[PDB]
């Protein structure tokens, strides 16, 4: 399809771009430190997903050239988001996110990524140096309407519950795609040293979702049918911004009064530890001709 927004970090992108919050990323959703403190551009240290590589002729010595660099998104004890200038700090969450924008504007992108059929691409790689704690829930990728709901979510870690249940949950370390109602559509183990490639097709007209997945250099394959996602609101209230990064929920603190334990935005246990995940292959396309499945192939989608 036609690329509507490209979040595949250029090889020439720098910390200075992130700190200026310029295209393609709005960088405001983070703690008070500079964007480049939480999000690192990995250069040639980490090979990004091979799906969007270019290929050389001849095919030795180098078969492939990377067309992007991977991003390392970190959260730590300072990763407390304050809404606006004056909001109550979100002390229950630890979060660092990048939001899709064009011309310095998330607003202008809403109608573009929110009409017709749109494929949301993203690949993730486990960070071995700052391990995620799968005792907690992490919301990694989502499209969020103004009400803060998620049209879909890529999640990993044990889902937050009040009261606390057995932890870790079964398959806590499985990546999960959820619908807007939080139903698990697809789940797969978050194996290390592997690029986990996804596309989620949103049909904004019919309010459906379809999940596509592969590992490493393998082309995306469909792993769900076209599924209804009918809890999404009608019209503009069902559209919203594309986020990727880490949004870590807390655990219940029984020391808190019962009346606030559900308010994970402001209450709950968060250890003062650092955690990361790596991203590549993050972009949004329409479905003209078909879905980009990797390796310079398109596949027609019904
Ligand atoms: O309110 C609890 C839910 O918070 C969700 O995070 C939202 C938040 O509510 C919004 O105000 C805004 O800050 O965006 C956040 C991320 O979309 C969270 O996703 C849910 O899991 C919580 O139940």
């Amino acid at each position: 399809g036609k690329v509507l927004w490209d979040g595949r970090a250029p090889r020439n992108y720098t910390s200075f771009h992130l700190d200026a919050s310029v295209d393609p990323y709005l960088t405001v959703v983070k703690g008070p430190r500079a964007a480049s403190i939480y999000t690192r551009l990995l250069g040639r240290e980490v090979t990004p997903t091979p799906l969007w590589n270019d290929r050389l002729f001849p095919e030795v010595p180098y078969p492939a050239v990377s067309t992007e660099q991977a991003l390392l998104v970190l959260i730590g004890n300072s990763s407390v988001f304050t809404p606006g200038s004056s909001g109550r700090p979100q002390t229950g969450f630890r979060r660092t996110e990048l939001i899709a924008q064009v011309n310095g504007s998330n607003i202008d992108l809403i109608p573009i990524i929110g009409k017709g059929r749109v494929a949301f691409h993203f690949s993730v790689l486990m960070d071995e140096w700052h391990k995620l704690d799968m005792i907690h829930e992490h919301q990694l990728v989502f499209v969020a309407p103004s009400d803060g709901s998620h049209v879909f979510t890529l999640q990993v870690g044990s889902p937050f519950t009040n009261p606390t249940g057995p932890l870790p949950a079964p398959r806590a370390d499985w990546l999960k795609i959820l619908n807007h109602n939080l139903d698990v559509l697809f789940e797969t183990e978050f194996t290390d040293e592997t690029w986990h490639n996804f596309a989620v097709i949103v049909d904004w007209e019919k309010r459906t979702l379809q999940v596509w997945y592969s590992q490493n250099e393998n082309n995306l394959v469909w792993v769900t049918p076209v599924l209804p996602n009918e809890t999404v609101k009608r019209g503009t209230a069902g559209r919203g911004d594309f986020h990727f990064g880490i949004l870590k929920l807390p655990l219940v603190n029984v020391a808190d009064p019962p009346e606030v334990r559900d308010d994970v935005v402001h209450y709950g246990i968060q250890p003062p530890t650092t955690h990361g995940i790596m991203y590549s292959g993050v972009f949004i396309e329409d479905l003209e001709d078909g879905l980009s499945v990797g390796n310079k192939f398109i596949q027609e989608v019904a």
